[PDB]
C-alpha cells in the first residue's frame, strides 16, 4: 500500500450507506455497508464527478 502525505479526504456529505473510518495504521476509509467494499477514493466525487458530465459518447 501507499502512504499519502496529504489527505484531505473525506465523507464529503456520502450519499447513503457510508461509513468514513478513521485509523492510524489503516487511515481514513469508507466502509459501504450495503455492497462490503471500501476503497480511498470518495464515492461523492466519483459520482459527481462521473455526473457532472454534460456531453459525451452516447452508446445506448
Amino acid at each position: 500500500g501507499s502512504s499519502g502525505s496529504s489527505g484531505l479526504d473525506s465523507e464529503l456529505e456520502l450519499p447513503a450507506g457510508w461509513e468514513k473510518i478513521e485509523d492510524p495504521v489503516y487511515g481514513i476509509y469508507y466502509v459501504d455497508h450495503i455492497n462490503r467494499k471500501t476503497q480511498y477514493e470518495n464515492p461523492v466525487l466519483e459520482a459527481k464527478r462521473k455526473k457532472q458530465l454534460e456531453s459525451g459518447p452516447s452508446s445506448g
